[PDB]
């Protein structure tokens, strides 16, 4: 047998591109941009609309919300595309950057710090001025350059942890921002959970928006398991920071609230059996992807 | 603020690469590989071990597979690595091809097309002997010449999940870890269970492989949900085809037999509340990478 290897490109990378994003004093950006596989490999949809969803914690959530479109645009070929729009860090040796915590926290009148357990101070309050450049640079840039012949329908929002908890911001205080908020595990504790003071005032108070929510969270998250390979003081550890952090009850009680006001379009709780803080990331956003792609109907 | 768009290579897809392997009678395969974040880019562990994930139909499972892993890697840079070899087709506008019906069904005497759509069949003792003897070998002696890989696993999900059955039980010591997710078990009028019972008796005196099988499904799967826009006749057909698949009790019940005989030294059934077919893909791959990196600690 001709047994030949050849090296191949792009290979699964197919449709993808990145681009980085210079100006800010704390550094550049990276956005990562990847569309459908029946689209050309320079973009061109032949005339076709499209949805988008937006990442935070680009980097470590691009490949994943990518290929679960794919899949099911393969399943589902007259489902409208949709267009992943990854916002991350030029970061090389992990796919999670410390400025996250400075991009994805609201600004606020008082700030308590995180528990590390001594406190743990980090940069804090930029929120605002990432949802400005999502909106007003990256959106932008994506639309009128990168796919100006293309008609954009629905536009989604994903977070995970402060990413969710950016999510619920973005809902809170620019309802119109996006279509579909899908708010993963949202650190709703942060800051003597300040967001819900946002949350009550987005209750009470907008007129031209109907959005969407999906909050979802790990069973464990709240409720942490001894893995195998564990010291006792390690998992003790674990549980401080479940109790304090509230993230099955919080959420629980955020959704019951949101429910209760009628002020959402819709609303969904969802949480996962048997997955913690981390694990619960891939369900999570596939379900998300799943979620929104369900709302074509 | 002067923003200062320039494109980069390669984003997020970094630490890949692909490989088209021609020679076999059905047309090439395409494999993507990808590496830890921490090793060079030239795939350089600098002496550190690691895990290999085998996947099927790889063209719809790398990147999530890829991304699971980077983001437990980025929490976890003590545990071991993980080398991601997704066994694919060179396909363009979709992540699945129509040449997985041959090489992910095991070879029968007799055939009984499914509920009737016939379909080229019978090339899964080809393909595994590809896997094991071409495509392992490229990997560990070309690609990774100085990695010592701890446990492979081979993963795959509906007809690649009966794939994986078919390798455990002809051949147990293909590979360490098996992750049989919404396996087809149906296939056939259950044909798989002939091997399935020669399997549980036919354990050697001495030496014989005790492999680890995890088992997986959704529990939409047997028991479809109704869509508001659905007819009767059409949500009738999604449950006659889910009541002769039997996917839920299929797995339950095959998780039980394999217990009994005492043949694996770990064996898992996880169920996904809420997921179908498709929806439990992601699910149901990070779990099972989650399951493989535990087992690992
Ligand atoms: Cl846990
Ligand atoms: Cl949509
Ligand atoms: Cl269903
Ligand atoms: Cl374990």
């Amino acid at each position: 047998t001709h047994w030949a290897f050849s090296p191949i490109q792009p290979g699964a990378a197919r449709n993808m591109a990145a681009w980085q994003i210079a100006g800010k004093k704390d550094g550049p950006y990276q956005i990562d941009v990847s569309w459908p596989l029946t689209w050309s490999e320079s973009g061109d949809a032949s005339g076709k609309s499209a949805n988008a969803v937006y990442l935070v914690d680009g980097n470590a959530l691009f490949l994943t919300a990518t290929e679960t479109l794919r899949r099911r645009e393969s399943h589902r070929p007259s489902e409208t595309g949709t267009v992943v729009i990854a916002i991350g860090y030029p970061i090389t040796d992990s796919v999670f950057s410390p400025r996250r915590s400075y991009d994805l926290t609201p600004p606020c009148d008082h700030y308590i710090p995180p528990e590390g357990g001594s406190p743990k101070p980090e940069a804090h309050g930029g929120a605002d001025e990432f949802l400005t450049f999502i909106a007003e640079i990256v959106r932008p840039f994506v639309e009128l350059k990168v796919f100006p012949r293309v008609s954009f329908g629905r536009t989604a929002l994903f977070g995970h942890s402060y990413g969710g908890l950016f999510a619920l911001h973005a809902l809170f205080t620019k309802p119109s921002s996006f279509d579909v908020y899908l708010a993963a595990s949202p650190s709703i504790w942060w800051n003597n959970r300040s967001i819900l003071t946002e949350a009550r005032r987005f209750i009470s108070g907008f007129s031209s928006a109907h959005p969407v929510l999906r909050l979802s969270f790990g069973s464990r998250e709240q409720y942490p398991v001894r893995q195998r390979v564990e010291s006792d003081e390690m998992f003790k550890r674990r549980q401080r920071a479940a109790e304090q952090r509230r993230m099955n009850d919080n959420c629980e009680e955020l959704y019951s609230e949101l429910l209760a006001s009628g002020r959402l379009c819709k609303l969904e709780v969802k949480e996962y059996l048997d997955e913690d803080h981390g694990s619960v990331i891939g369900p999570a956003l596939s379900g998300g992807i799943m979620f929104l792609s369900n709302l074509s109907a």
